[PDB]
RNA sequence: UUUUUU
């Protein structure tokens, strides 16, 4: 409905000149697409697919806004290249976090379901295969530690047979701060002829430069600064001078933000669990998710939040990227995003608020400012994006 | 700090 109107508007990133039929996907892939409920490509899908499906295959570094369909663009490229007759990994997709790997894997299964023979392996924590076992599935989705184990020490995968390598959230996967060391070690194991696809909603300048040097001869799709922020996510702030006041303000807002699901973002695992415990003392049911939890607990909590069994997720940056829950209508930055140094983290900011307003929905983001220093950070973020954040 | 392997 909003989607139908937006896909008719040439100013929207959801608009495509061409239909799925005109993109010339394999018929089993068009089946997967229409079964997903898709009607028309978004812009990134219609722009990236021809580059990725050109023969000979081409490398791509591409940027597109939050919630514009980057996942299906890359999944389709992986699925187009696989030969379901060869029973070994041919495609490798890396994600920065456990829940994101699980989520994407689900998309792969669903879009590839009309290739009865195609099967998916999960190279994630808690996923063990006896020694001397080589993996049979043609596609692998994983997080970097495990995949890097699977490739060499344990030898479950021959990396020299991989023909498509995908980095989702490509800028944190290759950043020195992020997963650079594991990603580049995995990459070095690939054969020369392997197609490399990097997708993100953001690339800091030096990361953009670095991607051009680790990806041979890439095509590039890059946004202008003004294009990065969505008109559909309203940005506010609340001025407060203490943790307790923020919590107070949060208590104040909680009805208005709980109409539809919310995610709340904290700087540390410890603040995350403190906040979740304090909200439960007020009689609110919230679910806590952070990387100190066991994977079985992490999996069960994200699934319950997806099922609407939990309305409020209190979390760390573990959920900042890529997590797609269509009912999330509010994002709260309880803490403002800062890098390891404590400088303002523009990229994370944009990904956190991108949890809401997915694929044509509207959303709201509320920043909790607790100091002058925090206020400095907020003004910095606003200047980076040139998008004014209203006082609430 | 946040993630991230057996
Ligand atoms: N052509 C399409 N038509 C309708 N819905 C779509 C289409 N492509 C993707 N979607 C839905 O769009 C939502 C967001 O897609 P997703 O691929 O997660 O966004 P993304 O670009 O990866 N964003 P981020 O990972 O947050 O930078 C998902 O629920 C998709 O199922
Ligand atoms: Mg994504």
């Amino acid at each position: 409905n909003q989607v139908e109107v937006l896909q008719r508007d040439p100013n929207s990133p959801l608009y495509s000149v061409k239909s799925f039929e005109e993109l010339r996907l394999k018929p089993q892939l068009l089946q997967g697409v229409y079964a997903m409920g898709f009607n028309r490509p978004s812009k990134i899908q219609e722009n990236a697919l021809p580059l990725m499906l050109a023969e000979p295959p081409q490398n791509l570094i591409a940027q597109s806004q939050s919630g514009t369909g980057k996942t299906a663009a890359f999944v389709l490229a992986m699925l187009s290249q696989v030969e379901p007759a060869n029973k070994y990994p041919q495609c490798l997709c890396l994600s920065p976090t456990y829940e994101l790997a699980l989520q994407t894997g689900k998309v792969i299964e669903q879009m590839g379901k009309f290739y009865p023979e195609l099967k998916l392996a999960y190279a994630v924590r808690g996923n063990k295969l006896e020694r001397g076992q080589k993996i049979s599935e043609q596609i692998v989705i994983g997080t970097p530690g495990t995949v890097l184990d699977w490739c060499s020490k344990l030898k479950f995968i021959d990396p020299k047979k991989i023909k498509v390598f995908v980095l989702d959230e490509a800028d944190v996967m290759i950043a020195t701060q992020g997963h650079q060391d594991q990603s580049i070690r995995i990459q070095r194991m690939l054969p020369r002829n392997c197609q490399m696809l990097l997708f993100s909603a953001t690339f800091e300048d030096s990361v953009w430069k670095f991607a051009q040097k680790v990806v041979p001869d890439p095509n590039v799709i890059k946004l202008k600064r003004e294009e990065e922020t969505l008109d559909t996510i309203k940005q506010y702030y609340v001025l407060c001078s203490s943790r307790d006041e923020k919590f107070q303000a949060l208590c104040n807002l909680y009805g208005a933000i709980t109409i539809a699901q919310a995610m709340i973002f904290c700087h540390t695992r410890k603040t995350a669990s403190w906040l979740a415990a304090e909200l439960s003392k007020e009689g609110h049911q919230v679910a806590l998710l952070s990387g100190e939890m066991m994977v079985e607990q992490r999996a069960a909590v994200i699934e319950r939040f997806r099922e609407g069994k939990e309305k409020v997720l209190v979390t760390t940056n573990v959920c900042a990227r890529g997590i797609d829950v269509e009912q999330v209508s509010v994002v709260i930055n309880f803490d403002l995003p800062v890098d390891k140094d404590g400088n303002p983290d523009n990229e994370t900011y944009l990904h956190r608020i991108g949890r809401t307003g997915r694929f044509g929905k509207r959303g709201l983001a509320v920043n909790m400012v607790d100091s002058k220093h925090s206020m400095n950070i907020l003004n910095r973020i606003q200047e980076h994006f040139n998008k004014k954040i209203e006082r609430l």
